[PDB]
């Protein structure tokens, strides 16, 4: 109806506004329909994977290449490698997304990967190319929403 | 309709977005429908209420073990005492909320309250307990939305 | 219908809820249907507006005198003029705000605008009256939602 339609914008408006001021103070980023944020903390993989979880999304994956300069420029932001959601499969050298599914973008450092099923998961460099490592280690915990 | 349906899914992912960006850098606590946050300052009872109210929300206060536990948090977080919304009533040990309904939940300390009327207000102790104090001291301002 | 009343219903809540916690700490000031908020950055007129169109809104620009007092507020908090979105025209002592319209409500310093067309932007004091000035120097940057 009308009376909806005007809701409906007020509604709009109003989130414009709160990404809005979320996003000019850098709380996050904000590239296509997937927001990126970071609590600051270096923590291993499942620590990260809680926080976000915790926070209603996810660790953080680059499915395009845009998607991965943002990620780097936040890994660049705070100087410190960022564990990206990723696992390595049965066959090393193969990995996937959390779900399950099997990785399509990548951006391996080259000569990566090269761990022989020794590092399962996956470390952004600050300069977005990627290296497989174990998953013990203190990296930056960015979340994807 | 279907055009609408789409309009309220972007809608709704967009607050999980910045609902979850506020989360996940502590911004904010979220149980169950209500949010809590702090601005960090320590101020008496009517500074508190006002500095929510012009926010948007009212000075906090637990009605559930979860709530409650969620407000110790802060309190522990911040090393301070949070004053909670409630007052007493005529009656010394009977408390109410602001609102005038009785208050249900509570979580005193063991022998508190035990002003006799001379101490209106409630301060939880970090620990989550609650002691019935005077309402001029500077505590931890904490709001629920 | 029944299910979407109740669907508005907690969209606006939580939008509530988002918007209380960013003023309740500061991150932005709510005035009518604007929103404004600062990086805390002191740059040039067109870095300023980068800033801010990148972020989804606009560099800020009182049309009230409580929009104005609003953005006053922020300037003194940050003890900084501050950029308004606003040019003069061809005609010197003229000014426009970006997108061409003319300028309505203006609070300028007893004295001011005088720079006969040497000085095509404005700056606010801290104090909320406004002085032409040239577009190169740092003010803070502040942005409208
Ligand atoms: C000890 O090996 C480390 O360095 C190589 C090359 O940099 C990486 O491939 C590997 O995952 C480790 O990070
Ligand atoms: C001086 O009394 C204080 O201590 C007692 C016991 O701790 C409290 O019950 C009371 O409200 C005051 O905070
Ligand atoms: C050098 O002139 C400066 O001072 C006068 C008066 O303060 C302003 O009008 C002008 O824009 C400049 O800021
Ligand atoms: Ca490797
Ligand atoms: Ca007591
Ligand atoms: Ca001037
Ligand atoms: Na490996
Ligand atoms: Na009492
Ligand atoms: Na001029």
């Amino acid at each position: 109806d009308e009376e909806l339609q005007t809701e409906l914008y007020e509604i709009k408006h109003q989130i414009l506004q709160t990404m809005g001021v979320l996003s000019l103070q850098g709380s996050m980023l904000s590239v296509g329909d997937k927001v990126f944020s970071t609590n600051g903390q270096s923590v291993n993989f499942d620590t990260i994977k809680e926080m976000c979880t915790r926070a209603g999304g996810n660790i953080a994956v680059p499915r395009t290449p845009e998607e991965n300069e943002a990620i780097a420029s936040i890994a660049k932001k705070y100087n410190n490698y960022v564990y990206l959601g990723m696992i390595e499969d049965q066959t090393p050298g193969d990995f996937h997304y959390l779900d399950g599914a099997s990785v399509s973008y990548t951006n391996w450092y080259p000569g990566e990967p090269r761990g022989q099923g020794k590092e399962k998961c996956v470390e952004m460099y600050t300069d977005g190319t990627w290296n497989d490592r174990g998953c013990l280690q203190y990296r930056l915990a960015v979340c994807e929403f």
